[PDB]
């Protein structure tokens, strides 16, 4: 089983290449890791095991989701700090997911109210509606397109949070890039419409997800840096003409950085639709991998026999399972044993219960 062979993520050696997915819970009440969280994550720890943290917050106005965890303040850091103890304890390595939801929230969400920021004043269509805190379904609203200051800012908002995931333990942090989020906001071309330097050309609108990495880069070192994007996932209003060309330019971007830090990122990260257009979501997996000079996740409806046949074919070094981990706690011994798998509940996903729907789900 090429999954259970050992992998070195540049300082971290890796005992097997599954890897659990970001995904977010809600559980982190006001925006506090919980205890909760930490029984989670050491369930789903193995020894060797590498680990992605859900999103979690660069600045108080970074969430479109409720009681999703923050990095941005030092109670923050010191509740992480005992949620990554726990995991690194079973053996585990653990990247915290830094993630800024951009036009993809809600006054409920946002200080005082505001506006949520984007590339764009576009709002995102009324086709997508957004989780409230009370569970029902609200409308995104018109958010507010930055300036270059701002977005200065928002970078330093970024490095900032790295520097406290260090602080609280975390080997390193992921660059959360996808879903049509702030950075795909600015990446994708049927959202930004921006006449600047950082609007237009597939340069200009790689600029922002560039300067990011530059900068966490530059604080923490590239090789506890990942990067994670989904070039041909339209989630939210998140198309681009060329999904191909726009991922190509996003990898060429990455490896300059790493050719002028001396230094490799820990890990690409790219993510497809589940439901799969097979071989041809397959055709711009294998493009981006073979473009990229590093260590390469796939991710998006893996089951255990593609995600073998994706590293036995070269076809990725790292594999990486969402809802098949939330419901299996330990979804690596199952796919180590060809164990038959539990189903998950999707009416739990983001409910705010410590427990039930998010520890409960039964071992072996
Ligand atoms: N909470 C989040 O930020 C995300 C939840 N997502 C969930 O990931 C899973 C995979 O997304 P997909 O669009 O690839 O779904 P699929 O039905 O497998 O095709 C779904 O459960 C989806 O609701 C994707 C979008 C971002
Ligand atoms: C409930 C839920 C929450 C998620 N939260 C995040 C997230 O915070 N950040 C992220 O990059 N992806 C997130 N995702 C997407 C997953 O990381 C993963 O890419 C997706 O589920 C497809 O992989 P799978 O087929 O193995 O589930 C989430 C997905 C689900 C279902």
């Amino acid at each position: 089983n090429p999954l259970f062979s050992p992998y070195k993520m540049g300082k971290f050696n890796l005992s097997h290449r599954v890897v659990l997915a970001p995904m977010t819970r809600c559980r982190a009440l006001n925006n506090i890791p919980q205890a909760a969280l930490g029984e989670y994550y050491e369930q789903r720890a193995t020894a060797g095991g590498f680990l992605i943290t859900e999103g979690t917050m660069i600045s108080p106005t970074s969430a479109g989701f409720p009681h999703v965890p923050g990095i941005f303040t030092k109670e923050q850091v010191r509740e992480w700090k005992k949620i990554v103890d726990v995991v690194h304890a079973k053996g585990a390595v653990i990247f915290c997911q830094l993630w800024h939801v951009g036009r993809a929230s809600h006054e409920v969400y946002q200080p005082a109210g505001a506006a949520p920021i984007s590339s764009t004043e576009k709002p995102i269509s009324n086709r997508w509606r957004i989780l409230m805190p009370d569970g029902t379904h609200g409308i995104y609203p018109k958010p507010r397109a930055i300036g270059t200051y701002e977005i200065s800012q928002v970078v330093e908002d970024y490095r900032r949070s790295a520097l406290n995931a260090i602080e609280a333990g975390f080997d390193g942090i992921e660059i959360h890039g996808a879903h049509g989020y702030l950075i795909d906001q600015f990446l994708k071309d049927g959202i930004n419409d921006r006449t600047d330097e950082y609007g237009g050309s597939l340069a200009n609108r790689c600029k922002f997800i560039t300067q990011v990495v530059q900068a966490v880069v530059s604080a923490i070192g590239a090789d506890r840096v990942g990067v994670r994007v989904s070039p041909a996932i339209d989630h939210l209003d998140a198309m681009d003409s060329n999904p191909l060309s726009l991922g190509l330019a996003v990898v060429e971007r990455l490896n300059k950085i790493q050719l002028h830090s001396g230094s490799k990122l820990a890990y690409l990260h790219v993510t497809q639709p589940g439901d799969g257009s097979e071989e041809e979501e397959a055709r711009l997996m294998r493009t981006l991998r073979n473009a990229y000079q590093g260590t390469f996740i796939c991710s998006g409806g893996y089951t255990r026999e593609l995600g073998i046949e994706a590293v036995a074919q070269g076809d990725a070094d790292l594999v990486s399972y969402g809802r098949l981990f939330i419901s299996n706690p330990d979804l690596v011994m199952r796919i180590k044993l060809n164990a038959p798998l539990n189903k998950y509940n999707r009416k739990t996903f983001y409910t705010q219960d410590p427990v039930v729907g998010y520890t409960d789900y039964p071992f072996l």
